[PDB]
């Protein structure tokens, strides 16, 4: 199998979601050694913002480049089986770095199509894992719109099989930060050894 | 009073939410002529993406400029009474243009502060109006995370008094597009003449 890892934190090597993504990779390589793993860091190698000129490209030099970057990202997504998405929460949303990727991957006739019975995703047979870190504690509450957003967006393009790994309470001190890292690594181990 | 209008569509003068924002302005000037109205188009005059270097600024030349742009935006927000936010839905989220504004307005000790009983907003006494356009029909359903996100983010910074104006079904043909424009202008008239 082929595993794609999407990093989106703006905190570099201090990132909680990056360090848990690197723990998922290390665990997958030890348990599955032949599988090919691709890491794409959307903070270190940023995707442009979807503006008026790019939504026309989906042509000028810059439209052409966005179209080809789009096509690249989509072929990469479709090439992989297991899609690991690091989704830190900033200001109640996902990171802009992740959002810009989504905005180039969502393409009519490519990653979804219109049907009589509504849009249907075209990125099929994938298993996703969301690693989502938060300062506070939102899970199953009204302030977590990241979780259902992710479900909705991934579901739209075809990715219905999504498992969530939460690391909450990071801002609450060393016992709660360690709880969040221990409970997210335990969740990660259950997925890697299922 | 002072009314701030935030445009965030990437569709320019073809924008549904821009044309309803311009209808709100025209209606407010005719009904309230002395009130000062400020329009800020976040697509025509973009706000940078929050990255690692900017989240440090909140210093390098570019950190200094982001800090001053932040301070500007926040003083502008706090200067106005009535905050009109055009929030088109792209890929189940708000526009990146709007998100980048939020990411520079949300500042600890400035637009919210930490308390014993949780964060509290510091932008007080405001009345917000969200004009939110969608191709499809999401209202009160599980695919509308934009509405509760907006409530949550605005509530966080202090803006608890939010009225939503929906323009849905834009993609459904001329009768449904006209329904959406007629029902959003009627909603706008009820707010302007309350
Ligand atoms: C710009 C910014 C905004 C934040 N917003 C929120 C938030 O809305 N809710 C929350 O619970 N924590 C918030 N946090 C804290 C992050 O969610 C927490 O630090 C998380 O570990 C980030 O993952 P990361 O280290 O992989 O970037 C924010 C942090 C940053 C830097
Ligand atoms: C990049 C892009 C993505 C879109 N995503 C969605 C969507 O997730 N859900 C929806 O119902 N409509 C969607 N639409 C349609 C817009 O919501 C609809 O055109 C709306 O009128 C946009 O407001 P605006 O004209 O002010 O930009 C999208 C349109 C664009 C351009």
């Amino acid at each position: 199998s082929k595993v794609l890892v999407l990093k989106s934190s703006i905190l570099a090597g201090y990132s909680q979601s990056n360090q848990l993504s690197d723990y998922f990779v290390e665990q997958w390589r030890e348990k599955h050694s032949a599988d090919e793993i691709t890491v794409r860091d959307l903070a270190a190698n940023p995707i442009p913002v979807l503006d008026g000129e790019l939504v026309g490209a989906l042509l000028t030099p810059r439209q052409q480049e966005a179209l080809a970057l789009s096509d690249e990202l989509i072929a990469e997504l479709k090439a992989h089986d297991v899609i690991v998405i690091a989704a830190p929460m900033y200001n109640f949303n996902i990171s802009t770095q992740l959002k810009n990727y989504f905005d180039l991957v969502a393409r009519a006739g490519v990653t979804f199509r219109y049907t009589e019975n509504g849009p249907e995703g075209l990125v099929t047979g994938k298993k996703a894992i969301v690693i989502t870190s938060r300062g506070g504690i939102h899970k199953d509450g009204p302030t977590d719109l990241v979780t259902p957003y992710l479900s909705t967006f991934l579901g739209f393009i075809g990715i219905t099989d999504v498992k969530f790994v939460f690391a909450e309470g990071i801002a609450y001190g060393p016992e709660m930060a360690a709880k969040a890292q221990s409970d997210a690594k335990a969740a990660i181990d259950s997925i890697v050894s299922a």
